[PDB]
């Protein structure tokens, strides 16, 4: 069929097509325009990104510990479909850990040899690297995700509105969200979702290509990368055509089991005691200097370090929100607002910090021992780092194959989930859309990832996600205030 | 028409005249007695000032988030006279600030080239300078002001007692505060208020004289400074006797609008992106190291740096507390204790930190760029610093004239407001007395400022502030506990 | 053997056999024990310092949470129960039950040791002094009193609201219910008795070491280990004699006199020392301790790996954990009719603040003397750690009188420690609350003295550290389980109430 939203489907399709045509028809003009635009946006609005993420996290904490914390999503009589532990495990499944696998070793090592701030000795460099990795992957990312998921769940369960970003502004837009005011927000949400998913797909493909090159010595041309992307998208859409939700839903739990086994293997075969001590000490130091690193803007040095690491991560989380928050809201019916915020903030953040310690802190322990091949490997390219890390463990080939397969399956699950989210947002059917729409959205994500990889690689992904996450940072602030207003309305309506 | 409180008015006049006579008749003896006394008080009770300001701020925060936060000033009838958005702007003490114009640039530059604690890099020196400027002008000053305004509002609105400092001890001293026990507290409050006002007037005159000298090289003599003070006080006297609003209360938000326009111009013509990033980062670092710098006492180095900056600022806020808290309480009827404390704490402190960033952080950016003329200017005399800062902007002369006019208007507003507060303290009932007493109190403030400026300048103002703020720090702690008891008994009374 | 036995088997039997077995191992295998105890202590510290840090942090966070949760309104001993003493007197009594022996041993020695042997690298001596004061505050501040507050709160709630016996097996009633009558509550009771006995033996050994060092410093005597054993026997004598001749109030009055004498000693050192420096340092050091609370509480020395925590931080956490039953018993005994929030706040803030004030008055004064240029105390602490206070007292008027007063204070603290710990261990072992014959608690005091003698002969302070660490390793797990058991019990009481 053609179950679409005419103002959203059309606008998103021609915007994506126009960007693709600009990228391909202008091979060299875009290669200089994109870095300039990304640099301008980062330099002029890093303070705004920092303020946005801090305000969103503070708002989530305040909502958890206020009179709104007793509000139960889906109604007062609504009952959770899962237990607390299973819900926590499921919450540490919407994180889409392709970036986790890409950065777990690369980011701490890069911060070690390219320090955010000047340090005296290597010990302080390692501590700072762990602190900034914790900042980038800790409370702020999951706070943004918790806020967006809470808004979506409250407006799709308590208010019965469709779980689309246009409805999230109902409290002070009234019925005005039906044309060129909720349409623009819907278009921006679809674009930000598509570009965050394309960034993740490109990261996964880059890491898979690097792993194949490192293991089997192959020469993976960009045409081979495009063929890989097309093959994976096709094999993911085959499940959508025939056999929906299987074996894709079970893949989401198989991925978590495999990732837990991988992390446990690295924890046991690595410096286990060092990993535990470093986990405790690094979490304590991250919480101790939380306000210092969260509000840091590199004002006086002006090194431009945040333009690639911190501002990029904030923009990535903000642009990824309409997807991670959507899947967080889908599985969270019957939870109270306080319990929801706590269970999205603490446990997923703690597990992310544990993974970051087990991998990056072990890498830094290896580096501090005098083994600096990993620093050179990261400097040469950021993609191979994990595999170089696995060179320091038994069963290096088996571990690398397992990691590549894990990245492959994460890519499949993220592609399917993002196609579902983008189709639901754009069409507005919320489940009544045909299969071909989801297949086309998967194709669009794959094509955008291919085009970005050809026209810059990782830099193109960073540029796209930052550019599409700035206006969505504004939208997220407005959405946070709208969610507060809606929670006030619900509290006033109840407690008669 | 002599409506006065005898053993407040007479006693305060006697002490003021006695100090004036001691200062004039003993030119050189006072010039060595006052610095020694100030050094002794600062060295021996800097820890006490630190403890007092920390306890007052913690008490204000606790009262905001306790069961007393639901208590509404003026009873449950509510009906505040102003909206919250306008109340936040109206909450800037009695004015946007003379001291803020004096120390917007001079203090950060001084902390840059005279660091409170040892630092290794100029970047760290600038960060520390901004952190200590934020400490001195941030949450502690407005916490003291919020506590005093809350006490005055609660005891003048919920209990209908006169808005004098002796009533604030009614829950503790019972009815006993009506002779030689509330009289002493009233005398100390009047003296501390008068000396804080005199310090502000002296700072304003010093900065105006420095600006005139910098702009035109007029070589303003101390006699000309006294003439300027007399002319300003005469202008304030002309404002009164004619129904006011000529005058005073008309330079608001006219003063507020002029100050906001000045800050906007400096923010735009200066480094805008640097100012925004520095504001965010400096506020975050000031909150991150709040307990480290608030409780810091310079114990191990013993450099004596706090004697001129930190302890002086705490004593200044403590002594200024009656004056600021009077109007903080006056225009805050019908607001809950929690809302009042939050609105006096966050927004005024945040905008003060924004002003400090826009001016001092821009100056520090200029210094870190390589231009170190402001360091030399501040070392020669802090008074010219702002004007030297304005040398790095377009329309330097116009901006300097605007700043001088702003200081002049703040002078008039603060003088009239302080005269009103001191008249209320020494007379009572808030209706009396005839305006001649207010004129006399304005004359007294001007004369005290003149005498202190002749007998030491800024150092004399700091000495008077510290000496009159130590016993008032003790009084402020006692007042905080008495206000807590009064709030508890009001909550218990409302069954 | 007859009616003169109110022991609870097999806690009596198992505890006595374990103590006797360790005593025989120590006295029959000198080289074996001398090579095994340091190795076992090093292994435990290295492998579970992170766990000790996590345990103390979780216990303190749980205490703060219980203070400010819905359980803060629960009144121990019933909703109608009234406090036995006033708030100020109760606060004064709460700054006790640590016996002060550790605080007199480490008042000067710990800050000086952290000054010349820094936990972390520092550039200037000012930073070294600040770090020494910060880590001293960490070791003697909120974490120790948080452990004590949690244990005392559990004991008070389960011995007053639930009327269960004030042993550690009852604290797990909400989790196992009725399984605590054999080999499950028995093992927990045995471990609690052993940890209490070894913590009290550590305190007694510290007191004896300090007294011997003070006598050597003052009168130049050569106190042989035989003389140390004689001193311990004489104390576990005269104290047993006091116990025999109905002197239950004679130890309470002794404790009150000890508190007054310690307050006078602290005031004298505060006045005759750098008073202004002490006040400024107290304010600044408390502020710095609170400012870097999470930094130093969670610090594990992961990257340097210097092993510094194995002797200072992990030892202190293990000591507090294995020493918390004895402290919490008397913290709970005097806390009837007080709300959970009020109890936690009054055990956390005021005793911690007074301990930090004492540590400032002594250690910060010593650090001021060192920074002035007098480094005799550094050399004295390096030579031996037990003379430091007396060397410190060499910088004050009436040095001999102050040293004699300190020695007498340590001796009286030793008597109070012996009596109180004997009572606690007798109550735990025999089960009945103060119903066993006096000979049982006399034998427990004798056992404490013998264990202290054996540990002092077989290593000295290192042996005491090893014993307390080994016995506090499983008790950290026990305390972690007991925290959640107490939370479940508080939830059960809240649900049972509001009827």
């Amino acid at each position: 069929n053609l179950v679409i939203n005419p103002p959203v489907f059309i606008t998103s399709i021609l915007l994506i097509v126009a960007l693709i045509l600009t990228c391909v028809l202008f091979p060299e003009k875009v290669g200089v325009w994109f870095p300039a635009a990304q640099l301008a946006v980062t330099s002029n609005f890093g303070w705004f990104f920092v303020v946005t993420v801090n305000v969103i996290l503070i708002f989530a904490i305040y909502l958890a510990f206020s009179k709104f914390g007793r509000i139960r999503l889906g109604g007062d009589d609504a009952e959770p479909e899962f237990t607390k532990a299973s819900w926590f495990a499921m919450l540490f499944s919407t994180g889409m850990g392709i970036g986790i696998m890409f950065f777990s070793i690369a980011e701490p090592v890069s911060h070690f040899f390219n320090t955010p701030r000047p340090v005296d000795t290597d010990i302080e460099a390692a501590v700072q690297a762990m602190q900034f990795t914790s900042l980038h992957w800790g409370l702020h990312a999951w706070g943004i995700y918790a806020m967006v998921g809470l808004a979506l769940a409250f407006f799709g369960f308590n208010r019965k509105l469709p779980m689309t970003f246009r409805s999230l502004f109902y409290p002070f837009w009234g019925e005005r969200i039906h044309g060129w005011w909720g349409h623009i927000i819907d278009i921006l949400s679809a674009l930000a979702t598509v570009f965050g998913l394309s960034t993740s797909l490109g990261l996964g493909v880059i890491q898979i290509t690097a792993g194949l090159e490192y293991l089997y010595g192959w020469e993976i041309s960009p045409m081979m990368q495009a063929g890989i992307i097309l093959f994976v998208i096709g094999i993911a859409t085959i499940s959508v055509f025939s056999g929906l939700d299987k074996g894709v839903k079970i893949l989401s739990n198989a991925n978590m089991y495999i990732a837990a086994s991988f992390m446990l293997l690295i924890f046991i075969l690595g410096p286990t005691l060092f990993i535990m001590k470093g986990y405790v000490e690094n979490t304590g130091a991250y919480l101790a200097n939380f306000i210092d690193i969260s509000t840091w803007n590199d004002t006086y040095l002006g090194s431009g370090w945040q333009n690639v690491w911190t501002i990029f991560y904030w923009a990535w989380w903000i642009a990824w929100s309409p997807f991670v928050g959507s899947f967080i809201a889908r599985i969270s019916k019957g939870r109270t607002v306080k319990e929801f915020v706590l269970g999205v903030l603490i446990v997923p953040g703690l597990i992310t910090l544990l993974w970051m310690n087990v991998f990056g802190g072990s890498a830094l322990h290896t580096i501090l021992s005098g083994d600096v091949t990993m620093i050179a490997a990261v400097k040469a390219d950021v993609s191979t780092a994990l595999f170089v890390f696995l060179e320091n463990f038994p069963f290096t080939k088996f571990l690398s194959i397992v990691a590549i397969i894990l990245i492959f399956s994460f890519f499949i699950t993220s592609s399917d989930s993002g196609s579902l989210v983008v189709d639901n947002i754009t069409s507005g059917s919320n489940g009544e859309s045909p299969v071909w729409q989801r297949v086309f959205w998967s194709f669009a994500q794959g094509i955008i990832a291919i085009v970005l990889l050809w026209g810059g690689g990782l830099d193109a992904l960073q540029t796209a996600v930052i550019i599409t996450g700035l206006p969505f940072a504004v939208i997220l602030l407005v959405m946070c205030y709208s969610l507060q207003k809606g929670l006030k309305e619900e509290l006033a309506k109840s407690s008669k």
